DNA sequence: GCATGATGCTT
DNA sequence: GAGCATCATGCA
């Protein structure tokens, strides 16, 4: 039952043509400076497997592969063209990515492999990945016979998936979404991430040092506090000591045991001197061993850089997310750890780092989606959003507002923009479930647009099965029938927040996509190394300054044109710290 | 070795 | 609330 193909030795004219599957495989999860494995054409003039070796040194098929007129369909074409960039090849003419392709037909089904993205189609003649690389250290590349069958088949499978897939984005108005947005800010990743961020590490190994005294030294007081030494990372035994031995209350229990996050220790705080120790024993060791350690352990030590992955097809809202490193949790909230951010630094002398990020951009959406006239209002007079939910949610004036009320309006903000339940509302400003719900009741008296809005996309979830953003990513929500409560409540959640999340991940896609052809336009240098949700990160000849404070901006808040101006505010500096 | 729980950082 | 990590702990 096996798949008929040409195991070429050398390449030939026919595997050349204007239109194919093509498979570059790259095994390593981290594809950066990564071995390719082997390589699978599929056309119209059959199917073919070359050794990397060989087909990579061939003039005209490295001229096959960069030439923009020679159109290639393939799975993960970022993995691809990353690997391809380090060892100096360039891919272009990439018009069809069935990962892109399946992930906008429904982000839930998680498709990590062509396997998966050809079950959506009752296409089941190839295998999953993991079947035949195996997993963990059991993980291997297998003999070229196997696993030159294996790549045949996902170009295979790629080649006759295309069209079905293509069919059902048109039908859900997602073909443009696709070629337009998802594909095209494909190549703009995966420049960023050859790019990478050079990091400062002789700073980040300064501040381990600093760190590590400082961790011994309250590690000390902390045994000495507790009367023994023990396990202080360790919940269970933190337990005994704090409930047992100290006879701390116990406020808050979790599946395992006694809860000893921040919020319950900053409760028992009063109740004895070991408590604030311990806080500060967490902190420090979180800076310590997921910030400096994790760092230093991904930096490239020829370069000094870091090399991130953005995965552009998990998340069911249409946000990026970041790995290794995750550039996208950097501390910045207490001064301690947001020194961490100034070991990230040009990667070219003379050059600064310029950062922009869009002002309130989900509330500003829910503005424009809800058309709630006295939200539209707020921000067509470009008022502190914060102070203006405090003053309608709490009946006061603007000089009435104190800083608790702001405090607490915020929160009830946060909530909207990250679709929190009302006892995820309660929790976070510690306050009855009840009070929390009058806060929100009192909001949408304030806000009616905002809670027709919330009242409408739940009914038209239930009624269509899916949620849309601006530029009709989707989010299926089965779950919104659902006679369980809480998996219930969830969707519904999920239904009144994707529209609002999804949608400012739309425009700011775009705003890249726009960004990177107006700096080639202009001939600018400067070019984009992070995205962090709201935010876009570059470095640039510092001669270059003054022309990205007017070009950046603009572009950012032009992408799209809303009932409500977007507001993007900048900065930059020497180091990631300074550009703010 | 590897799965899962408790924890905490960002937006 | 999600996605990304850590370290500890159990088992396997
Ligand atoms: O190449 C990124 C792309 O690959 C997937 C699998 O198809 O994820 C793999 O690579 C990620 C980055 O190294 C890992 O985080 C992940 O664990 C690994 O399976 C896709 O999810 C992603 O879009
Ligand atoms: O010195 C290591 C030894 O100390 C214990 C406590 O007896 O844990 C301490 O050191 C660990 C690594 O530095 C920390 O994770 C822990 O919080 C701290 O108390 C033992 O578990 C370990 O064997
Ligand atoms: O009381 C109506 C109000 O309840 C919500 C949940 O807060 O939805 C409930 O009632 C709907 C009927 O109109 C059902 O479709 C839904 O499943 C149920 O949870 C709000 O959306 C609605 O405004
Ligand atoms: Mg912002």
């Amino acid at each position: 039952a096996k798949m008929a193909f040409t195991l070429a030795d050398r390449v030939t004219e026919e595997m050349l043509a204007d239109k194919a599957a093509l498979v570059v495989e790259v095994v390593e999860e981290n594809y950066h400076d990564a071995p390719i494995v082997g390589i699978a054409v599929v056309n119209e003039h059959g199917r073919f497997f070359l050794r990397p070796e060989t087909a990579l040194a061939d003039p005209q098929f490295v001229a096959w592969l960069g030439d923009e007129t020679k159109k290639k369909s393939m799975f993960d074409s970022k993995r691809a063209a990353v690997a391809l960039k380090w060892k100096g090849i360039e891919l272009c003419g990439v018009s069809f990515d069935l990962l892109l392709a399946a992930y906008l037909l429904d982000p839930a089904q998680g498709v990590d492999d062509v396997a998966a993205a050809a079950k959506m189609k009752q296409y089941e003649a190839v295998r999953p990945d993991e079947a035949v690389y195996g997993k963990g250290a059991k993980r291997a590349v297998p003999d070229e016979p196997v696993l030159a069958e294996h790549l045949v088949r996902k170009a295979a499978a790629i080649w006759e998936l295309e069209r079905p897939f293509l069919d059902e984005l048109r039908r859900n108005e997602q073909d443009r979404l696709l070629v337009e947005l998802e594909q095209p800010l494909s190549s703009i990743l995966a420049e960023m991430e050859f790019a990478g961020v050079k990091v400062d590490t002789k700073r980040l190994e300064q501040m381990g040092k600093e760190l590590a005294e400082q961790l011994g030294t309250v590690e000390q007081r902390i045994y000495e506090l507790a009367g023994q030494e023990f396990n202080i990372n360790s919940p269970k035994q933190l337990g005994v000591i704090l409930f047992e031995k100290l006879q701390l209350p116990v406020l808050k229990k979790t599946k395992t045991g006694y809860s000893t996050s921040a919020d319950v220790l900053e409760k028992l705080a009063p109740y004895h001197e070991i408590v604030e120790n311990i806080l500060h024993y967490r902190q420090l060791g979180k800076l310590q061993s997921t910030y400096i350690e994790g760092l230093l352990k991904v930096v490239r030590p020829d370069t000094k850089k870091v090399h991130t992955i953005f995965n552009q097809a998990l998340t069911q809202t249409g946000r990026l997310s970041s790995t290794e490193p995750n550039l996208q949790n950097i501390p910045i909230r207490l001064e301690e750890g947001r020194k961490i951010r100034q070991a990230f630094v040009p990667s070219e002398s003379d050059w600064l780092i310029f950062a922009a990020d869009y002002s309130q951009i989900e509330l500003r959406v829910l503005a424009h989606i809800a058309e709630d006239d006295n939200l539209m209002e707020a921000f067509r007079r470009d008022l502190d959003i914060h102070t203006k939910t405090a003053m309608d949610i709490f009946q006061v004036s603007e000089d009435e507002v104190t800083p608790n009320m702001r405090r607490q309006a915020k929160a009830v903000n946060f909530g909207i923009v990250y679709g929190i339940s009302d006892y995820g509302l309660a929790q976070n400003l510690n306050i009855s479930r009840k009070e929390a719900a009058e806060f929100i009741e009192r909001y949408f008296e304030s806000f009616p647009g905002v809670k027709r809005y919330m009242e409408n996309i739940v009914q038209e979830a239930k009624q269509k099965g899916y949620v849309t953003t601006l530029l009709h990513r989707r989010r299926y929500l089965p779950d919104i029938t659902s006679r369980n409560f809480n998996v219930r409540s969830f969707a519904e959640r999920m239904a009144m927040n994707t529209p609002i999340q999804g949608s400012a991940a739309d425009i700011i896609k775009k705003a890249m996509i726009d960004l990177n052809a107006r700096l080639k336009e202009e001939r600018l240098q400067a070019h984009l190394l992070l995205q962090v949700h709201d935010e876009l990160i570059l470095e640039a000849p510092k001669e270059e300054m003054e022309r990205l404070c007017r070009l950046v901006p603009e572009v950012m808040e032009q992408a799209v044109t809303l009932r409500v101006p977007l507001k993007v505010d900048y900065h930059y500096g020497s180091t990631w710290y300074d550009a703010k």
